[PDB]
């Protein structure tokens, strides 16, 4: 075996993945400011048993970046993966996702659980939970004040881009629990992805387009259906975006059996600090029911 | 008793309270205050001194000019020189709260002549937070609202609808006494954010003086340090304010300065600690 890179349209999008592995359909979905890369650690030893296909989102690295914020809508971004389900010639797939490739995972199960086999979460709060909880969350809107920096347009990018993207840089090194995490080889390799024309104002537009200020605050009930697919969430505590609060009493959201692994020496990016743990957690799921 | 006037400094009619005979006194509020939030302290120090509490540029009574650009440091601190002049003085003491006291900083800084001598109470020294809080994780998670003020409109409707119910919480939330403010107290803080343009007014401070571009601005700020005697009042308990950006002050003044540490207050040491708070500006004017 040996990881492919390939390019296929999905809705109306060309969407860039990597894949190694045969077998059940299994999706690693990254988050910000992450690409298909994030899973280097993941990737050949959950292709000793499936179907690999870690793709690049709409709007980064080698995926198509349609211009404006309503092209970012959570609608929108899932029904980007369920067309690529479709596309890889698979009627579901094992769905994991970080981040906001997580709040994806959990959209996309929702509203289309028939196409979701099982369900893996990491550090990726419930759409609902997030909606509901924050406005009332003083340390989760503190935690969450770049998210209020990334809604201004055009100064957020210029803060992120220059110097190399030495903010950028320092803000994902500060959210790490491990000592030098990244090697000077992955910093040129995420640098290059991060390079890619209007890639950076494609990501902030995610919180643009589902994080602003009248979706945090509003006073709508959010339209969220029961998760009905088998769940497993893993979360590690030393999060510096998430709060506890958040991820806590997730029965009135999941209806189909689940379980939340804890990773109480993790931060955000539990994938790259605890590698073989979570490959084990989430290779045990899938493969013992 | 309590008198209010009104009074034309620069180009702008500025609204204060006054009481008391003697040396000028200025105090002034900040975010989301008014004149009102010195109430626990005019009368006793109106004792020994003409006390003058103004509606800032935009708040309450005082007029509003409409855009950003009329809400920058500068003018800000021009109106408070502006005041001290038509109040038919060359001098006056300056106590700041606040956005109050981040004018106070620039007020003397840039004008030390027109300060005889200088209160601080839980306001950041301008270079200090321009300096440090790109480099204070906590101080820019306690700086959210900061970033939520930046957007246009969104803010003001969260914050006024349902009766400012947003803006009372959050009030609520900073103080360390669970019924500091009394339901009247609370129609009176509506009333005057309810003033046509007042919370869009107030807002733009944020929009002016700590947008983005500012906080994250690679250049150094020229500020002259404090050449006159300076008093800061600090309550250790600050929600929006970390301890980091008011440690080496002396760095900053260049004359007699003294902190008096509150530690079980918070933002408002003045509403929660009045009586120790009046004793010691008392003490620092009258020695
Ligand atoms: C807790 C949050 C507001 C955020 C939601 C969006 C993102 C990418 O998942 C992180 C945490
Ligand atoms: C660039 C940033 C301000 C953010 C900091 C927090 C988080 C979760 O790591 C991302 C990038
Ligand atoms: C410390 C901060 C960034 C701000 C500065 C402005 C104000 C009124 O003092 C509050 C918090
Ligand atoms: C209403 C707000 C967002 C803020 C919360 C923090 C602070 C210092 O109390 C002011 C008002
Ligand atoms: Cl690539
Ligand atoms: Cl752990
Ligand atoms: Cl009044
Ligand atoms: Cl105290």
């Amino acid at each position: 075996e040996m990881l492919k890179h390939e390019y296929v349209k999905v809705n109306g999008i060309k969407m860039h993945y990597v894949t190694q592995g045969k077998g059940k359909l299994l999706l690693l979905l990254h988050g910000f400011p992450d690409f298909w890369y994030v899973w280097r650690f993941q990737i050949p030893a959950l292709a000793k048993h499936f179907r690999v296909v870690a793709p690049d989102l709409r709007g980064y690295n080698e995926t198509d970046k349609p211009e404006g914020v309503e092209n970012y809508r959570l609608d929108l971004l899932a029904k980007d993966i369920l067309g690529l389900i479709k596309a890889l010639g698979e009627e579901h797939a094992v769905v994991v996702g970080h981040d906001w490739g997580g709040i994806i995972s959990w959209t996309l199960t929702a509203f289309n659980p028939q196409a979701v086999e099982k369900l893996v979460i990491l550090n990726a709060p419930h759409p609902k939970a997030y909606m509901t909880r924050t406005k009332n969350s003083l340390r989760q809107l503190q935690k969450s004040w770049y998210v209020f920096f990334f809604q201004v347009a055009n100064i957020p990018e210029k803060i992120l881009s220059r110097n190399e993207f030495a903010f950028l840089k320092n803000m994902l090194i500060q959210s790490f629990v491990r000592r030098d995490l990244l090697t000077e080889e992955d910093l040129r390799i995420y640098v290059d992805a991060w390079s890619k024309s209007g890639a950076l104002t494609s990501a902030l537009n995610y919180y643009r387009a589902n994080l602003n200020p009248d979706i945090i605050f509003s006073e709508k009930t959010v339209v969220f259906p029961k998760i009905k697919v088998p769940t497993l969430v893993i979360w590690g505590e030393k999060d510096v975006a998430i709060s506890k609060d958040l991820i806590v009493n997730m029965e009135d959201f999941i209806e189909a059996p689940y379980s939340i692994k804890y990773f109480p020496e993790c931060g955000h990016w539990v994938q790259l600090e605890e590698p073989e743990l979570v490959r084990k957690h989430i290779e045990e799921f899938i493969l013992k029911s």
